[PDB]
């Protein structure tokens, strides 16, 4: 960084062809083929309608990419020049002044190739052919005997598995087919003096609240003949103050140095987890010093914490769970997807975004599914600054794949590159070896659809790659950080005897169509996977859709649902608790209610049967497009109900009242450190107009330990409540500290929404609007059912939305945007349940 060395970016005048044409137009750098077409009006917009078939031909052309730079004399007298790609998607021959630099060959991989001897005073020519990912596959695929089962790759042929290319960009479940190339992320050109730093690592040997024991491991690459005397720096920093510094003296070999400096920082400041305290970070700064001048310079941002997975049998099977800083830790996230078709497009802005949706929902871990890509840098530095574990799969994920010697070799890089770039955030918990390809090879059929000595052939190669080749990397580069094979390992959703083994994909709800009520009976040791579709939101629908296809099976609606079940799935859960509303502006408002309230049930039951249960990760936070699908959040970043349900049930403070065999149930849920004493629960049965039914009733004297599930009050139904009250009435739930003080509240409801008897009832709001916010104070006498504030203008972020408004109770509630101007007052529709009948 803050060394003598200077760096060029190549991000300006470049240029693309459609091979064989020899037609030339800018291009964008980093982007892709696909984006600089759209540029340019070379395709209809990739998202709308039914124009997914009309933009398939890109994936059969090849495609070439140019541009020039200047090289000045001093420059070209440095004693070293680097030409470095972050990333090629993906078959890409790199060409500068008449020499080929290099053949890629991996999506996955960064690029380091030296170019002194081959740079030219002046005018300096690089240009780039990227071969057909289909056309460089077919002859392989022809080569092959078989077809990969690969359902997600939606082709006849599925050449996905022969590419080491983002699974997700050949198509999902959830996804659009966009199979594109590009430089997609950053070319840059460094020019210095005697060395560069090629790694920094700094090791964690032993962490205790007296002292913190490191070991800062250096590969540097000296680029020059002669022997050069050497000073190595390290510098400890917190807050721009130095809390230590060591240094030591070498003599630099031409090639490859290693340098080891130890380190001790006594009564360190300990990272922590969103919710336990503060993501303390260091900065840790490596310096090469030859004589007066700073020729080499890298820093990290540096946590100082242990994370420990436990994964032992025990006499309910086989725990798994996270041990963080010594203290079991609940888990509590989602699984991300990408967040585009097209990676470079995914601005800062929309980064910092989702990690501010993570933090608010109470969430402290996320997980890197197996079918997208290893993130940017950005990513896992906002993982770090906001205290949120990743757990990061390898990019592997629903089928078995190849296994031969130039395949494996391919996947050593990867592994080894994404490794060392990843391996100092204090984030990164654990590494998975892939999305349930041994789930697949058990239980999919596959015994039925190849011959024995090709199912052989597919088991000994799943061993070579996930038991072999991937657990030795992970030994040798990050052999602190936890490695599993799969997920799921052992447990099956069909299957109740493998419950207690490991983590849990439960399919039950969704592909199985069990009831959101099977969540409290079928309970696994960790849910790493479960969900529920629905619907985005009427103007993200306006996005792809004409009020021609407002109909749940349109051909419009129907080609942007990529699920088998499909879109009347959601119609037959909605039917089980809902009245099925006629219009569909309706249908899709009572869909995000749907999504919201079925899977908060589920997240609450994972939470109260703690410690059998010790996590949970639903699917799936995010959306890659415009499209019906699993996700919280849509691809507008407009928050659906799920992801405000996940924010209340991932409270660190929860009361849970659970309804069984006509009894109720409370449940006082802490993921707090410290116990809280001497509380009361208080709760009342109100009517639909905001009369108590009979009188509070109070418990006293409760204990709410840290990290803890307990039962502190149960009562049958009969004896308390009418069957005609249970349909008019509904149950306020608060818990107060000694002094008083309100900690957490609740509502529940004694019968589905469809047998309720909602009053008809009008929302009145008062609104005071100011540049960048609306301020509204929302009123009805009567109660009204998961209201839904809904207002045209995309991104625009509330407080709070799709809550009970209690009768005669003023609700105050926030919308901010900066595109919100004073004196053009923002429209607002205010709906809920009654309205939709
Ligand atoms: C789980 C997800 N629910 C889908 C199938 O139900 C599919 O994306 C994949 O199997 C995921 O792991
Ligand atoms: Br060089
Ligand atoms: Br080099
Ligand atoms: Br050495
Ligand atoms: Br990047
Ligand atoms: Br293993
Ligand atoms: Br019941
Ligand atoms: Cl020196
Ligand atoms: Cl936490
Ligand atoms: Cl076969
Ligand atoms: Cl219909
Ligand atoms: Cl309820
Ligand atoms: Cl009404
Ligand atoms: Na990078
Ligand atoms: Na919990």
């Amino acid at each position: 960084g803050n060394d003598t060395s200077e760096v060029m970016l190549l991000d300006t005048g470049w240029e693309f062809s459609q091979s064989g044409t020899e037609k030339w137009m800018p291009a964008t750098v980093p982007g892709t083929v696909h984006q600089d077409l759209i540029s340019h009006e070379l395709l209809p917009n990739p998202f709308y309608g039914m124009n997914e078939k009309k933009i398939q031909w890109v994936e059969n052309e090849d495609w070439e990419y140019r541009t020039s730079f200047i090289v000045s004399e001093e420059q070209l007298n440095r004693d070293g020049i680097q030409l470095i790609f972050e990333g090629l998607d993906t078959y890409a021959d790199v060409y500068l002044n008449g020499s080929l630099l290099l053949k890629a060959d991996n999506m996955f991989v960064g690029y380091t190739l030296p170019v002194k001897s081959v740079l030219r005073k002046g005018e300096n020519h690089l240009y780039i052919y990227f071969h057909s990912p289909i056309r460089q596959t077919l002859p392989q695929y022809a080569s092959n005997g078989f077809n990969y089962p690969a359902d997600n790759d939606h082709h006849e042929k599925h050449l996905s598995v022969f590419s080491r290319k983002a699974p997700y960009s050949y198509g999902w479940d959830w996804g659009i087919r966009m199979v594109t190339s590009g430089v997609w992320r950053p070319v840059t050109l460094r020019f210095y003096d005697i060395a560069t730093i090629s790694d920094y690592y700094v090791r964690q040997l032993s962490l205790t609240d007296e002292n913190a024991r490191l070991s800062n491991e250096l590969i540097v690459n000296q680029i020059v003949p002669q022997k050069i005397p050497a000073e190595v720096r390290v510098n400890v920093s917190l807050n721009g103050t130095t809390v230590t510094e060591v240094k030591q003296q070498v003599t630099l070999q031409p090639g490859i140095n290693h340098i080891t400096l130890p380190a001790e920082v006594t009564n360190p400041v300990r990272w922590m987890p969103n919710g336990w305290g503060t993501p303390t970070l260091y900065d840790f700064s490596a310096q090469i010093a030859c004589g007066d001048r700073i020729v080499a310079e890298q820093s990290h941002r540096i946590g100082l914490r242990t994370i420990r997975v436990v994964n032992e049998k025990d006499k309910d099977g086989e725990s798994f769970y996270f041990e963080v800083n010594g203290i079991p830790m609940f888990a509590k996230g989602a699984n991300y997807i990408p967040q585009d078709a097209l990676l470079p497009n995914v601005t800062t802005e929309r980064y910092q975004t989702l990690f501010r949706d993570m933090k608010e929902a109470n969430m402290n871990m996320v997980r890197i599914w197996g079918g997208g890509t290893y993130e940017n840098n950005l990513f896992y530095d906002l993982a770090d600054e906001n205290g949120i574990l990743v757990w990061q799969d390898f990019m592997f994920a629903c089928t078995p794949y190849p296994s031969d010697p130039t395949f494996l070799k391919r996947v050593e890089a990867e592994a080894v590159y994404n490794i060392r770039r990843l391996r100092n955030h204090a984030s990164l918990a654990m590494w998975c070896g892939n999305n349930e390809i041994l789930e697949a090879l058990k239980y999919w059929g596959f015994e039925k659809k190849f011959t024995p000595e090709v199912y052989q052939g597919l088991m000994h190669g799943y061993d070579k790659l996930f038991r072999e080749l991937l657990p030795s990397t992970v030994k040798e580069f990050d052999s602190d950080r936890f490695y599993v094979h799969s997920s799921p390992y052992l447990a099956n959703w069909g299957r109740p005897e493998s419950w207690g083994t490991g983590d849990s994909h439960n399919w039950g709800v969704w592909y199985g169509k069990k009831p959101f009520e099977s969540l409290d009976t079928d309970l696994p040791r960790f849910m790493s996977e479960f969900g529920f579709q629905s619907f985005p939101e009427m103007k993200t629908i306006a996005a792809f859709a004409a009020p021609e296809d407002y109909q749940i099976e349109s051909e419009v609606m129907n080609a942007h649902q990529k699920s088998s079940i499909g879109n009347s799935l959601i119609r037959t859960y909605m039917e089980r608790d809902y009245i099925i509303p006629e219009s569909f502006e309706d249908f899709v408002y009572v869909g995000l209610v749907l999504q919201g309230q079925g899977m908060r049930h589920g997240l609450e039951a994972h939470r109260r049967n703690r410690p059998y249960c010790m996590g949970t990760l639903y699917w799936q936070l995010n959306d890659s497009w415009p499209v019906v699908s699993w996700s919280s959040i849509d691809y507008y970043g407009n928050w659906k109900a799920l992801h405000y349900q996940a924010k209340r049930a991932f409270a660190p403070v929860l009361i849970n009242p659970i309804q069984q065999n006509d009894s109720l149930s409370v449940y006082l849920i802490s993921d707090r450190l410290d116990t809280m004493e001497q509380m009361t629960l208080e709760m009342k049965v109100v009517d639909f107009d905001g009369k108590t039914l009979g009188k509070k009733i109070q418990v006293h004297s409760l204990e709410v330990p840290a990290n803890t599930s307990k039962c502190v009050y149960r009562a049958k139904l009969d004896g308390w409540l009418t069957p005609e009250d249970c349909r008019r009435s509904f149950l306020k739930l608060i818990l107060k500290d000694k002094s008083g003080h309100q900690v957490a509240e609740s509502v529940h409801f004694f019968r589905k929404t469809k047998d309720l008897q909602l009053p008809p009832t009008s929302v009145s709001y008062q609104m005071k609007q100011t540049d960048g916010k609306c301020e509204l104070t929302l009123f009805s006498s009567m109660l009204a059912k998961d209201i839904f504030i809904e207002t045209p203008l995309q991104g625009a972020r509330y407080s709070d939305n799709f809550f009970d408004l209690l009768p005669g109770e003023r609700k105050k509630v926030i919308i901010t945007s900066p595109r919100i101007k004073k004196g053009e007052e923002l429209p607002v529709n205010i709906k809920h349940i009654r309205e939709t009948y």
